[PDB]
């Protein structure tokens, strides 16, 4: 397949970007694809709901009283807005830990507007400012809850990371050896697996949400997955922030799906069963995963929004809240439009 | 044909980027290649030496007394450092123009350190700060020199832009219809032509420098090309700025070559004849042009530096000054090395 997103200047090709995507049902069966839907792919932050599941399944973590917004922050790549930093500090208090216990580092904010404020202030970001700070507090919580020590909670030999590694493989329905591990920007183990299994994780999230809402008896795992979905959809501003794709996406859809960014341009969406999912040929929930081969985020958001339109997910009115991402502005320094974005890719069934 | 630069996280593929490259002799004969060496490509700022030639060949421009550093700024994508703004203003004064005559617009600086200083002072960049401001003053100069009027100097129907279009096609050895035109970020016509012809332009620059140095009877155009080469090599800080690839590259090579960035990740180099170029099998100067298909600038500089090493251009000590670009750091927020860059491409003859 030769599936691309392409930018032009006056009709002349500027850049082209290879697209990979998987659309799967709740059991992970492949329904539609772009590119190579089984591309071995670092999920990066798109794995965070699976890491939050490992946190929430750690015995004793329930006693700390994390609320839904705290869980959404565990699932976040937040913009380090003051509310994200404050909630991180409030979560540290719940587990009687301190910022010095964190093993993630500060970085320039993922939001340009926040980062400009920091620059004006000469603000130096610290550990609680990390976009991953919520995940790290949850990992510290789990380490405290099982009692072997918080030192080294971020290292592969720690039981919290053994729990994460098993949980990821289980949600993917993969043997341990089919998940590879590197080290994240936030200094935790981070997984790679075929792209379609990232879709599978998010189909399982949305499916658990459907079962919870229907009143079905659920395993402890499915109940926790439903809780994670509900937390992300109820507090999408915790998952990213003002003006961010994931937040704007989840607000527009008002509970019908959850979406999550991975660094270097992966994206995952879990869609609750609907007229649209039935029209796509499945009787339950759906999962979507996307990777832009070269890592370009602006192209990722254009492609994800185009894919939602092609799949019929939402309505023109709902998806129109994402118009600035769908068709990125190509306006020069004098206000003249110089080109645009095109989608020469073809979904295959 | 399948030529990539690949980044990894712990040996796991993160992103990959398709590379196109042409290495040509002084007549444009293809000597080595990556990818598609004739890819139709927007040269963007890498066309600036051709545009400077059109300016310098305009009747009467010699009377303004532009010096080598002014010509270097005509060829620049500068960082908007105070010295670039000051030289822009001095060039405007040479032609008795003012900032309001410029038809380029301000933008965030190409240098992070300049841009952070601006953010701290709440500085809003204006036309005089454009990375293309030196080209624009040169175009105003040519318009005024032939009595065409400054108004509209940037529009395709203006005789200055007629001269630019002719000069570009002639340097490429192309018919007019083989060069396509869009509108630049700086609001001028900007050309697209086969990537190898960008290398041809720069081989002609270095060839002319060789012929000037050898005291050959040069055409006036060759003499002006030699002047442009000399100006860029003598004043590389004008062409980009502190810490910028083009500046560090040209300083390391100390007159042996010139190099120039194009936006969306094109690069061009003109190499004077040397033991290295003779070892590559040509008896004259050579040109190099590169495009990263997806537009990533970090990967461009890594690839260009790797190509100089494969081609044997420079000494190991000279190219070690570019080590930070050749293998970009992949260290996380806690100081842990998480990945690297690889060059599985192979130069073909
Ligand atoms: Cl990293
Ligand atoms: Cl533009
Ligand atoms: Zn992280
Ligand atoms: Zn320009």
């Amino acid at each position: 397949s030769e599936d691309f997103v392409v930018t032009d200047r006056g009709g002349i090709v500027e850049n082209s970007h290879r697209v990979h995507a998987a659309v799967v049902d709740a059991k992970g069966r492949l329904l539609y694809a772009l590119g190579n839907p089984t591309r071995m792919t670092l999920a990066r932050s798109a794995a965070k709901p699976a890491q939050a599941l490992a946190i929430l399944e750690t015995e004793g973590v329930a006693g700390y009283g994390f609320d839904d917004a705290d869980i959404a922050l565990m699932c976040a790549s937040h913009s380090s807005e003051d509310r994200h930093i404050a909630r991180t500090r409030a979560m540290l208090s719940k587990i009687k830990a301190e910022e010095a216990d964190l093993r993630c580092g500060g970085h320039p904010s993922l939001s340009e507007m926040v980062n400009r404020s920091w620059i004006k202030q000469d603000f130096i970001p610290t550990a609680v400012c990390s976009n991953c700070s919520g995940k790290h507090v949850g990992m510290l919580a789990g380490a405290r809850a099982i009692g072997a020590g918080t030192d080294g909670y971020h290292l592969p030999d720690h039981p919290m990371q053994g729990r994460v590694k098993r949980t990821v493989a289980e949600l993917c329905d993969l043997d341990a050896g089919d998940v590879e591990w590197g080290t994240a920007g936030c200094n935790l183990p981070t997984p790679a697996f075929p792209l379609d299994r990232l879709g599978r994780i998010y189909a399982k999230l949305a499916s658990a949400a459907d079962g919870s809402d229907a009143g079905e008896g659920q395993s402890t795992r499915c109940a926790a997955l439903a809780h994670i979905f509900r937390a992300m959809a109820r507090h999408p501003e915790m998952v990213a922030g003002e003006g961010r794709y994931c937040t704007m996406l989840m607000r527009a859809f008002d509970g019908a799906l959850v979406g999550k960014l991975g660094a270097d341009a992966s994206y995952a969406i879990g869609v609750r069963a609907s007229d649209a999912t039935r029209q796509l040929g499945t009787d339950g929930a759906l999962g979507i995963s996307v990777k832009i081969e070269d890592g370009n985020l602006e192209m990722l958001y254009a492609v994800v929004t185009e894919l939602l339109e092609r799949l019929g997910i939402g309505s023109p009115d709902v998806r129109s809240q994402l118009a600035s991402f769908h068709h990125p502005q190509r306006v020069n320094t004098m206000g003249v439009t110089t080109g645009g974005v095109s989608f020469p890719f073809k979904l295959r069934g």
